[PDB]
């Protein structure tokens, strides 16, 4: 409710000090009606420059049979006839020459939407991407992870946000990693928390498993070793682990029981031990837990590209469209130092 | 409300049992949030409570809070006990080939937990309920060293996700790391049991990050898992692998997986391993402001259910609300 | 010489069957090398060509390579196909337990490599032929996740060797990176009855490094393939594990291991793994002084055989004579079971 | 054919250059019918000077029977009655004391001609030897690994030639390594450019696969690391992988199909796999190819020590022999600097 | 005989320590083994003895037997004796993120085995000898959960073969079920050390069922271990791999092996995995005529050592007396 | 003392009742020096008809260099001489044939004594055979296995006898098995028992451990199962396990602590978890107890075959030739009947 107004208010925030510009986000599914949809109420509010990718005639006779007048202008491209569909074509050719992709894959890859989405992202002729309202998680992200990439020692991984009474969770990784490592969930709270610092919150980071500080063999040793390696990159911040959920979240709950832990206030971030706890988690509270969930969003990746979950409503791709923008006029930001 | 229900049905059963209430044994006679929640069952005659510990050290517990509904409660003291003596002899001769000499079996039941396992174990007691002081291993190898699973079960524990038209069931919550597909499919057809028990067609959802795909892993291990269990259970709803939205969200099935065999929404939801239930069904008690009751342990030949350490005063109250009605079902089983 | 006979043999079966020709769909309708084979193929009546595209855009290519023995030759483009969205629906209900939903199974039907093997799963076609112009892989998956393996069929690449006097047969050359003991034996026994149905009597080696040592590893591997098949087929000369030349040359085989129960050397060349089948082959087309032919797709219940990306335009000649062969052999097969 | 001419032709001009002097190269075999045809002919060349290993009467009781009047003054040595004998024993037993091998089995060992032969040239009282007529390539070559070695970072490997039209090409590892990792095939490749490049020809290096610059996990993987691992240490050669035979050795079907590619005008060395795709590959091409295939010839190793195929011909020992005195030489040569 | 020049040490020691005795605990107050064996130890001016239990069933013990020496031997109740919730408070503080919550912190302290570490830990005690009348692993667990493992040490179990002339080491008897090459080195270093306390050169060998093969498997290990000792002790004759002949038997070794670099036989022996150290040393108790001592643990920060539970009375005083003598070791270690 | 003269008088019976025939036993190593020394008391004592392996003038020649004249009439046979050379090459050749073994290999290996001895046991041309005192176990037990072969069900296993004053003690598997399973240490139990039995006495058989009846799962487990598995197949025998060696030796212990367990009276057969443990304990208890060891005789196998151990002393092979001789009567009466 407040928390998504804020994000559009930054929005403007940030726009208004780039000369009233918008980030361009482009749309691989430029025929989605969950998608037309949704840009209907954000071209309301200037958030972001929608490029819709497709047929220009069917795109555009979707537009008028959902009847939304709101979307005569925007901009739509066709990937096979966009002047640089030769230099796309090219780039992903020498990109996946020596992991199987021959030049005739490579120009039936380009001519895709999603790969041709990640490309322009990449290209600086976009700012950011949504996509994966009609297809499953991993066709949508393989482009982007194979285009875009990820940044320097950064782990592609799926965020997202639990809005609760006066407090948000930021819970990851969601989407990406079957069985991180400690290592690799050390930097995925390290990739949570900084989005948390964005958002002027301190970030308190909780290793779950199963287990209270055990640290028997295999999930609790990991988020046990997961939390001091992390305490060690980010000294400054609270992490702690292995501890259970509620032993996490519940600040009376750890200093009852667990009163020597590093963690007071209870954790705004949680890391999960795999894919199934993190998967089945946010979408079981998205469904029954009454609480608004967004996401999730892709961190760890050079340029700000967002898959939606496949089961997602039409208000929330209006709310990853959001952080997307915010993503890209961040990401921006940093590229211009 | 569904907590409500159950004491009726508890009240019910007495009723035809010329009143008798079951003898709940808590190994924790002194414990603050056990002590408390008694106060509140006396009070709805759920039970006869059985406190292990020293006597003086339980009644001057009682005395410090201040709870003068308790001062006619059995106490017991193991060591003193008049069983004490053949209970030892019973787990002697029960694990003496799996490393428990005679001397160590004397140390393990002068423990409450084992003490009570053996009282439930023996018919001594209806049933026990345990876990509110220790992690949750601590408390359940006493009894599934001393109880034990009845054939073919499996130790899983369960959970009630209770929303305004409906519960949900999680397991395993408690016991598997990671279950086999052929161990999955026993978690739901134990579950799908209990549902049952309350007048509900079960519907039963295998849990994983993938909607149908079986690919390696544990898209293929549920997958399988919702395939044995259709075997053994054909009358069933039992479908994965599948999301949890896509499993509880009947209008996302329809929608997305139309050729599924699961209508309506699941019910039943078995998980694909320990880290998934343990931290679902917690997150759900903590912010997804539904009332989440449990976990009881499935698939052991008596009642036997372990706390949660993070349980509150209410939580054991409604532990040991459904620790009754277990308890008076088993009882009657027996009598066959 | 054997290339002609397989072409009577086509004409043979092809008559005594009202004349009719198998119809052989290519997905690759505008490809250049499978136009200039099919100019060849039409004049001596093997088949006749569905070719799959953009009508226009195939008839663009033929005129522009002028070859016209082709203009009349049927198109077909799979989105406007009438049987198209009754494709789409057997392929969902084929694969939605295997992670595609339907707009996946639209879109992939739409590609002609999968609107290919329906055509031919659903009788449309007798065959097909694929992958000049994309890797191995990329065209045998539509393969076998619409077509499919007989029962205790293994999906295996098969190679015909045409040496003067003689023929041997290597497998797997394409598909199984590993194949145990029991699917090499599977192997051997599905390239056996192929050199059966041409009259000649399979010779079966299962090769390796080793000479008849049994050791752990390929060489355990290939001798207990050898005991498998032999069981099977209890009439057949079935020997390993051995080395390659022991395999071919009869004379070495006599003179270092006379105990074997190969003698005339082996024409049937099972291989121990992908690595040794795929580089054999293709070092033998390259190097030796023999016509190599295939591979050919064996062991699945429909007609499809998948070209190597480095074939030659003589190379898909030959490779359409005898998926015209397999065609109409399959044909029969699904009559006398109807 | 003209081949061999040329290697019989450069042992002239090494011989011409070092006073006359020929290899000495010892045949454990001193009674296989077929070394000792092949050794009449390879006497009246001056190819080398033989020493064969055995009873001496037998073998000039084989060399008798066979007819063959050039063999009668050719040097027969007895291991057991060596004056060397004894001094043999000990450095085997040296070597092997904490292998398993007492003093009595390094007695036996030592009295094994394979043994012998290969301490002969280890300690300098001969140049070479050829052995494995007459027993399989495992224990014909045990003792050459054990007593002479391999030098320093090598590794023991088969290479054999194919001699076509215009050129040959090299194949190895063809009866060593059962499966060598990516650094074993990247050692295995220089070892194979160096004998290349003794003959004047610029070695161009294919790892092989049953893929196509794939790089997918398992052996496409390995060859494609081999081939980056030797272009490390050897950055002036043409080398590259993964990839299929026929794309290796056909200049025109890479150039076509995989333009990227730094290996043009066909691969003349060829890397395998796996000994199971080696062993089987110059075998088949030996017995139906109708190209002439030489060796194999064991690389790697400190001194000059060549295994015979046991299918070997006389002419097949004949070959052999003479690119054994070649090496003899080279490793001569090597060593006055 | 070399019992008895052990035992002058003791006296030795404390004697140039104004005449302090060991105090050693015994967390079985009620042992009937070491009950009397503290009737021989106290005639022989060993140690000052701690008894665990509650004092007047200890004392209802002792004078039943008629065991008359220890009527003034000290006796403790770890859950009355003044410093145990300070010792509470120490196990939480080691255990806390291992899984033990302050309330099973609380039950364990209660446990005479652990009571007795934490009074050896904190130095209420110079040494605790306890497994009389519990397998190895109860009793030694809460030693190494207590008391723990020093610097770059290994927790090993060794013992003594007294023969005619010389005596034998043997390890790991108890700990290690299957030591790598580099903890076989370190309780090679480790038994070193304690034959070099006795004024006795140490000749090492690690045991194989192989003579210097060197193959696959325990043959390679041992030949490394020797390998890696060797490296850390460029004095010491190391060797191997061996069996077990060739080792003892110097003749069988210059004969057989002569490049061998130890010579005059091996007095330790190392052994490869705990079926080979266990086995053997019980069986040569058992069948030979030798006397054996131990199994004393090794590699620990203060003195404790668990008798193994097939112990007779005399093989306790045995041990006790060399516990007496490592405690004072120790003792004069941490002085520094 | 008494156990080996009851031994001798033993075999002396059984040759009064078959003619005075003694047992023909093959020794391979003709040349030795302990075998020689040892074979003058056995000739006195009528336990064997020897026949000594070897060139006949090498034999005779160390016989008279020690001088023992007892042995100028003992049989000699070289094995490449004997008429049955060519015979047995083709017999072991078409064993071993598919095992890596050509026809020339077949030759050396038969000319071998220790391979040329095996056939002559399995061919019934010797009763029996002794062989290992100047080679390592593996190397001598090899062409044992190999030609001899184990009976049905069967499993080659090393047993030796500790005698002690009232009684002895059996050790299994202390020489092949380098870590049975338990089913494996069940037929070693079986083995070992019905040896027990053919000297009269009840055997009791504990299943070795470092535990005492834990059931834990690695070793103790194993010995645990072992221990169930043999009651099954033997329901008349005490069997137990898993226990610690003292409690299996020593009643009392076993009494006082494990009163539940069904082994009474203490056990005289203990098979041993691995190869490290058996082998380990035999060796040290003939070193360092008080107790004669004998041994180790091989169990399992179709005809009699027993190989000394490399460490042996004179009176070891002694003891070794005596049970050897009573073992091959023992088989020669089955095999008539
Ligand atoms: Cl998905
Ligand atoms: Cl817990
Ligand atoms: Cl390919
Ligand atoms: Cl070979
Ligand atoms: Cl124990
Ligand atoms: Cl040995």
């Amino acid at each position: 409710k407040v928390f998504i107004r804020s994000a559009i208010n930054r929005v403007h925030q940030n726009s208004a000090a780039n000369g009233g510009e918008l980030p361009r986000i482009v749309f691989p599914e430029g025929t989605s009606t969950k998608v037309l949809k949704a840009l209907a109420t954000l071209v309301e509010e200037k958030i972001c420059q929608p490029i819709l990718l497709g047929y220009p005639e069917r795109v555009k006779e979707k537009i008028k049979a959902l009847d939304i007048p709101l979307l005569n202008d925007v901009s739509i491209v066709h990937p096979s006839s966009h002047p640089k569909y030769f230099s796309f074509v090219e780039k992903l050719y020498s990109l996946r020459q020596r992991k199987g992709i021959n030049l005739g894959r490579a120009e039936r890859l380009m001519a895709d939407p999603n790969y041709f989405a990640a490309m322009m992202v990449n290209q600086g002729e976009a700012d950011g991407m949504v996509s994966g309202s009609s297809i499953n998680y991993a066709d949508a992200v393989r482009p982007i992870l194979q285009t875009i990439g990820v940044y320097k020692e950064g782990i592609p991984a799926g965020l997202n946000f639990v809005l609760l009474e006066d407090k948000f969770l930021v819970l990851a990784d969601t989407t990406v990693n079957l069985n991180p490592t400690a290592e690799q969930c050390a930097q995925i709270a390290l990739q949570a928390a900084k989005i948390v610092e964005y958002f002027g919150i301190e970030p308190r980071v909780a290793m779950l498993s199963y287990s209270n500080f055990s640290g028997a063999e295999g999930t609790p040793r990991k988020m046990k070793k997961a939390a001091e390696i992390a305490r060690s990159l980010r000294p400054d911040l609270m992490i702690e682990g292995d501890m259970q959920a509620d032993t996490a979240v519940n600040p009376e709950i750890m200093e009852r029981l667990f009163p020597f832990s590093g963690l007071k206030g209870g954790a705004n971030v949680l890391v999960f031990p795999n894919l199934e706890s993190s998967n089945i988690a946010y979408k079981l509270i998205q469904q029954i837990g009454k609480a608004e969930v967004i996401g999730p969003f892709l961190t760890g990746v050079r340029r700000s590209a967002n898959v939606l979950q496949r089961t997602t409503t039409v208000d929330g791709i209006v709310n990853s469209v959001v952080f997307t923008a915010l993503e890209a006029q961040y990401i921006k930001e940093v590229l211009k130092s």
